[PDB]
DNA sequence: GTCGG
DNA sequence: GCTGATGCGC
DNA sequence: CCGACCGCGCATCAGC
């Protein structure tokens, strides 16, 4: 927070770029610079100093300038004012709903919480989820209740094959003291990058947490990605906890380190280690480090022991999940 | 919007 | 039905 | 300048 003004102007702009304009590019130059500046240990002076930083160009300098003399921006409170740009940002809030559906809905004249509401029949599946718990997908979840989250999903898994391993991973795995949601790495051994030897892995796990009444809604399932909705358990005559999106990823088990590492995260942190390999000739995904050969073309897995193999592929440092929230 | 070749 | 492009969220 | 910007699972749709 020491730049926290800055960042969050940052952050306003590069989701108006997203959700708006619908220009992908300057929504990551923006978070990038915000990215930056959140990681830069002095109270910046001005734009200038600013600039000095990698992802700060001229624009986003002369932002900062016009931020640090008024306290604000002129583009940004223009971009309120706006009633189709805020009514678009808003949509896109709801889980499902992106930039394309948001302007679609808003030409249909839908525009607001309760205009969604009476209008779910034009909704997906995902969306209607969504909608439904639009409330408390904005809330956070404390550090408290993502160990008691892992504590059942981990029991649980254990129940249906003591082979499972459940990896929570996200914000939680590096350290924070609240989540916004529950990311689950999940690996058997029948099923490796060599053959499936068992079927319905992931449909067994979710079937066992829905059982025990953990996993109330599903997003989007298929055989090794679930995206959907969970809740604690409340006790008697107490309210109960705010429902929380879950996702639960199943990766072969011989491909756990580079599982982890992108399901750790932070999201920025994943690009720019991920555009760093590409310098050094090799590309990095979920699965596998492959070199870059002569022309360009991804080669054969490199064989990986760690997440810090990972690292020194690319010649970088090793960095525990706690720094790597970018 | 920002960067390196 | 399929393949491929696109939206969306990661 | 001017191309490059990470990489991918699932849902949905068009076109066949
Ligand atoms: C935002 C969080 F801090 P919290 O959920 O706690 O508020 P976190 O859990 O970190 O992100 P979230 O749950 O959206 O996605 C989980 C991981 O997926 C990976 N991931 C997400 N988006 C991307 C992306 O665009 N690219 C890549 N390569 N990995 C990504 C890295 C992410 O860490
Ligand atoms: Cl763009
Ligand atoms: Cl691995
Ligand atoms: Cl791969
Ligand atoms: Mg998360
Ligand atoms: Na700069
Ligand atoms: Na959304
Ligand atoms: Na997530």
């Amino acid at each position: 927070t020491l730049n926290g003004g800055i960042t969050d102007m940052l952050t306003e702009l590069a989701n108006f770029e997203k959700n708006v304009s619908q220009a992908i590019h300057k929504y990551n130059a923006y978070r990038k610079a915000a990215s930056v500046i959140a990681k830069y240990p002095h109270k910046i002076k001005s734009g200038a100093e600013a600039k000095k930083l990698p992802g700060v160009g001229t624009k986003i300098a002369e932002k900062i300038d016009e931020f640090l003399a008024t306290g604000k921006l002129r583009k940004l409170e223009k971009i309120r004012q706006d009633d189709t740009s805020s009514s678009i940002n808003f949509l896109t809030r709801v889980s499902g709903i992106g930039p394309s559906a948001a302007r679609k809905f808003v030409d249909e004249g839908i525009k607001t919480l309760e205009d969604l509401r009476k209008n779910e029949d034009k909704l997906n599946h995902h969306q209607r989820i969504g909608l439904k718990y639009f409330g408390d997908f904005e809330k956070r979840i404390p550090r408290e209740e993502m160990l008691q989250m892992q504590d059942i999903v981990l029991n649980e898994v254990k129940k249906v094959d003591s082979e499972y391993i459940a990896t929570v991973c996200g914000s939680f795995r590096r350290g924070a003291e609240s989540s916004g949601d529950m990311d689950v790495l999940l690996t058997h051994p029948s099923f490796t990058s060599e053959s499936t030897k068992q079927p319905k892995l992931l449909h067994q796990v979710v079937e066992q947490l829905q059982k025990v009444h953990f996993i109330t809604d599903t997003l989007s399932k298929g055989e090794t990605k679930f995206m959907g909705v969970c809740q604690l358990p409340s006790k008697n005559d107490e309210k109960e906890y705010p429902h929380r999106r879950i996702d639960i990823r199943l990766i072969p088990k011989d491909q756990y380190y580079c599982g982890v590492l992108y399901f750790t995260g932070s999201d920025i942190f994943n690009k720019n280690m991920r555009a760093h390999a590409l310098e050094k000739g090799f590309t990095i995904n979920e699965y596998t480090i492959r070199p870059l050969g002569v022309t360009g073309v991804a080669g054969e897995p490199l064989p990986v022991d760690s997440e810090k193999d990972i690292f020194d592929y690319i010649q970088w440092k090793y960095r525990e999940p706690k720094d790597r929230s970018e």
